[PDB]
This record gives structure tokens, sequence and C-alpha cells, in this order.
């Protein structure tokens, strides 16, 4: 599904710094991406026979919702320049693109490897649709944190740090992991300390036969169990909970993504324990990638709501 | 000795390996951790014991934990020291080239030193960002950047450069776009005949000048300048440090047409390592640049 927003447009800029195997990510904000969104990576970087190509199998699960290829569909909403450096190159590169998508200039740009990509104005070739990004700045902007939140959290490893700047003043921060290899670490920097005291480890079960009863499971159906969970939630006492979803993400082979019965599910079990507070939801389902298809489906759906209720009744009780 | 000395000594150490990308970690305004990632050459596992100088200082004075891993290596280490500098525990540790030296609890050994650092955590975390901040102009083609955290607060971003391979676009990391507007870029003059007899100095002495002058500075129209030296930056041969004399005559000369206002000075001096020598040559150079410059 196309998708024109600005959630989806920082998401495909991240997913470039992550595919060309950065572990340094900075996102640079001014007036909450209305004038200005640059993604500075320290990755791969593209080399010089690719630098016109710049704009012109198992299912991925970010493609879910694309944007406008991205970066032919920015150029087409906005201004684009990019600085790069390949390893294998002498030099850096710096270019700027029109419209269409062509090279305006190329200069020499000495830099260490990897990419800049900058956006300004984005949307600016549209007047409707910029007016309705400015009007609805404060959506926009809440919808993105989401996103950026997620890839703070299960990006284990990698330093991803994000500024914001209103006007001439001063930088503001956003989010910010320091690099550690642990998913639990990266939610004490998103989140701070005070979120991870109450909180429990996910702790996985075979499904029980209570819970294969409800959803109609034999003994064969759950012997080819190849759901591997893991992650935090919150407490089910009352009063650590939250009052909402707002601190919920969930991951299928570690792509930040949404399944809407997964999530219901969730939700329910800690309503049983917890009937007036959210939890806090950090879930990573790791399965083969054969098994998941986007229409998101997944094979053995009903064994794995099994798994996921038994564990969390296990946890609370 | 302090908490700007000690991050000066673990930048250089990343700079003399080479390293393009540099993170420093802070917690407690570096009083629970000290933490220096770097993407340079890394170190060899014979030269493991070597490491402990700076670094035999850091141990003796706290607890130091190191990854690193050399491009010869297949993959990385993580030693553990005790306050001799011996290497309590070494294992194989999944990294990136590079290194990252960490300093927890800095100066618990000495409970006296301890103490004074967080009293004056305000103080020596001013001269800390002044040092650094003059790092990150400096270092083109370097990414420098730096975090904070404070107690269960989450991380959060304070400073950082995109590798930029000029000195004008990491002002503008360092301080923004506005700052760049009231500045203007050092222009190198020969010394003026008014300024060389002000100091004594012939028309041979002026002849053999090796004095190289970058940077920027401040306008001189009354308003657009800074309200003290909170911004003043010097180096020669681009390493950051205080030369009184070249400092008091930079803000003398401003004065000269905006007594009410310090001047934002980012400024290297270029000479031959051997020369300061003829320092006459070098401030006839520096006065009679400036003036023209404000005129
Ligand atoms: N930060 C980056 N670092 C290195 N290469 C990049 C970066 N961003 C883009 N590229 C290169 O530009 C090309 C086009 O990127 P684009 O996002 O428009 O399509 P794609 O990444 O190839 O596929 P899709 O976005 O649908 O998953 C990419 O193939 C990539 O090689
Ligand atoms: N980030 C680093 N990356 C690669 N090698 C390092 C790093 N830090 C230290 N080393 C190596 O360990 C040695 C000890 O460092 P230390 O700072 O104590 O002394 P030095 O760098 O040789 O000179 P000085 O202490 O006078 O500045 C260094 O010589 C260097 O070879
Ligand atoms: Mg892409
Ligand atoms: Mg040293």
């Amino acid at each position: 599904q196309v998708v024109l927003s600005l959630s989806t447009a920082v998401k495909e800029l991240v997913e470039n710094s992550l595919d060309a195997g950065a572990t340094n990510i900075d996102l640079k904000l001014k007036d909450y991406g209305v004038d200005l969104i640059e993604v500075s990576d320290n990755g791969c970087g593209v080399e010089e026979e690719n630098f016109e190509g710049l704009t012109l199998e198992f299912a991925d699960l970010t493609q879910v919702e694309t944007f406008g290829e991205a970066l032919s569909s920015l150029c087409a909403l906005s201004d684009v320049t990019i600085s790069t450096c390949h390893a294998s190159a002498k030099v850096g590169t710096r270019l700027m693109f029109d419209h269409n998508g062509k090279i305006i200039q190329k200069t020499p740009y000495p830099r260490p490897r990897g990419t800049t990509v900058s956006v300004q104005q984005l949307f600016s070739t549209l007047p409707v649709r910029h007016k309705e990004f400015q009007r609805n700045i404060k959506k926009e902007y809440a919808k993105m944190v989401q996103v950026l939140h997620a890839y703070c959290i299960i990006s284990a490893g990698i330093r991803v740090s994000c500024t914001n700047q209103l006007g001439q003043g001063k930088r503001q921060p956003v989010v910010c992991t320091g690099g550690s290899p642990s998913i639990k670490e990266n939610i004490g920097s998103v989140f701070g300390q005070k979120q991870l005291q109450s909180l429990i480890p996910f702790v996985q079960l075979p499904p029980s036969d209570s819970v294969c009863e409800e959803y109609g499971l034999s003994c064969s159906d759950a012997l080819h169990n190849l759901f591997y969970i893991s992650g935090f939630i919150s407490q089910c006492t009352h009063g650590v909970g939250r009052s909402s979803t707002d601190r919920q993400f969930f991951f299928i082979n570690r792509r930040p993504c949404d399944p809407a019965k997964v999530c219901r599910l969730v939700n329910e079990v800690y309503h049983m324990y917890n009937r007036h507070q959210y939890p806090f939801v950090v879930l990573n389902i790791s399965v083969d990638s054969e098994c998941v298809d986007i229409s998101i489906l997944l094979q053995e759906e009903k064994l794995l709501l099994a798994v996921l209720k038994t564990s969390l009744i296990g946890m609370f009780d």
C-alpha cells in the first residue's frame, strides 16, 4: 500500500542505513521535519558507478507500506542532497538531485565512509499535502516517534540518536541509544531505568491443554511448534501498568509490525489480571521466513496465539 | 587529573588510531561512566598487556574495561583491568573493528578527589564541553558525537558532527546555523608598517613569515557579538590550546570596534614545529588582518 506520510518517509531512510550495515545512525530534524529530514550513517556508502542508479523471495514485513523506490519518490516530492563515500572509493562525493531524479551537480566531498541523505521541504511540490502536513504536524510527528522508538529497541549494537530543532532555537533531544548488545538495555535508553523496573521478561511455555482446547488444537497441531518468542511485558500488578497502548512494540523476525490479532490477545491476557491498565509490550516473534505472508499472514497462527496466552498466564500467575 | 583532561587523552588515542567515528558516552555527567568508542585500527593481541601514560593512570583511579578488534583479528576481545593495570579477565568479544574504552566510577580510589568531582560537577562538565567542542570543530572528516544519561532518565544526545571536511560546517553542527550568520572568515594579510613599528620589528623580521592563520570570528557590528569568552577556541597545528597573548590580543582588537561584546573565535595557527618563536611577527600579522577585516 502506497503511503505519503512523515512516518513512512523516515522509515525508508533508516532502512537504507540498516541495509548498508551501518553501526551509527543520526537523524536530524527541523520544525518536526517540515523543514529538514537528514539521516546520516557510517554504512557501506555508494560506489560512483551507482550514483546515477540511486533514483532509477521471502516476504518483507517493512514493505507493508511503501513511500511515494523511496529515493525516486522523495526527489519528486522535495529537494534531496546525498553525500556518500564507499570503502573502495578514495574520496567521497556530494550529490544534488532535481524532482525527476537527475543529478544536478556532483562534487568530490571528503567524508568518512557512509551516506548522508538530506530531505528538505518535504511535500513542497504538493501545496495541498504540504499544508495538511503542517496542520497535522503533531499527529505526523507522533507516528514517527513511535516507529523511531521501535527501531531503537530492536537494533541491538547500533547507536541511534535523534534531535529536533524549532526555528532559531536549540536542538532538542528526542531519543538516543548507547549501542548496547541487549534489547533490555535499549529500553533503558529510550524510556529510562524507571520503565525497566515494572517489566518482566517473556518466558515461553508450550501451549497448555486448556488453551489448546480454546483454540481447537490437537496434540498433532502443536507438535511442530516453530515459534520462538522473547521480550518484556509489564507486570500485571495494579498500578505498575500504563493507561494506553502508547508503548507496545511488536516485531516479526526483528522487523517492526502490527499483528492486530496478536495485539488483541496480549492486551486481553493483561486485562485478565489488570483490567484497568495497559501493558508495556516489547515482543519479538522469531519464525521461518517462508511461513510469513503479506495480504500479516502467519502459518499456524492459532498455535502462536496458544503459546502467547499460555506463557503470559504462567508469568502473571 | 580532571574530567576535561581524561576525555582529551582518550580522544587523542582514538585520533591517533586513525578513527573516523568517535562516540563519547557519559553517565551522571561522567561521575558514573566515561566511555569512548571509535572505529580506529584497534589493538593486536600481542599488545594487550602493553596497554598499561594516560591509560595506566586511569586504571589506578577507576575500573577500566576495554573491548577492541584489530583488522588482522577475526574476532574482537574484551579486557577487564584491576587498579595496577593487570588484565583481570580476557574474553573474546564480537564487535566491529575499533576500540571502546570504559572508565567507570572515576576517582573512586581517592575518596577526597571523588567527592570534589561530584561537588564541582557543574564546573568540571563545562570545562569538558569546551574541550569537546574544540575537537568537534577541528576534526574535519571525523564524526565526533557525545551523549549523556542522568539517573533513571533516558539517554539524550548532546552534540554530533556529520564528518564534514570543512571547519565551517563543524561550527554549524555544534552551535547551529544561527551562529554562522554573524561570522566572517579570517583573511590573512602581511603585517602593516604601522603594526610592525609597534612591536619593534624590522623589515627583515617579517620576510621569513611562516604563520598561516585561518578560521572564523564574529562581526564587529554592534549587537551581533557575544557576552563573554564562552565560545573562543584556539588551535596551534590543529591542537586545541589557549595562547594567552594571542587570546588577549584578539579580544582587544574586537573591543576596538565593539567595546560591549566579546567575539566568537575559532582560530587555527599553522607554523613550523620548531617555532612560540617570533611571536611578535605572529601578533603583528594577527592584529593587521583583524583590523583589515573589521574595517
Ligand atoms: N544509506 C544508504 N547507504 C548505502 N546505500 C544506500 C543508502 N540509501 C540508498 N542506498 C542505495 O540506493 C538504492 C535505492 O534505494 P531505495 O530505497 O529507493 O530502493 P531499495 O532500497 O533498493 O528497495 P526498497 O526500499 O523497496 O526496500 C538502494 O539500492 C541502495 O543501494
Ligand atoms: N583508542 C585506542 N585505539 C588504538 N590504540 C590505542 C587506543 N588507546 C590506546 N591505544 C594504545 O595503548 C597505548 C597506551 O595508550 P596511552 O595513552 O596510555 O599512552 P600513549 O598513547 O602511547 O601516549 P600519551 O599517554 O603520552 O598520550 C597507546 O600507545 C596505543 O598504542
Ligand atoms: Mg530502500
Ligand atoms: Mg596517549
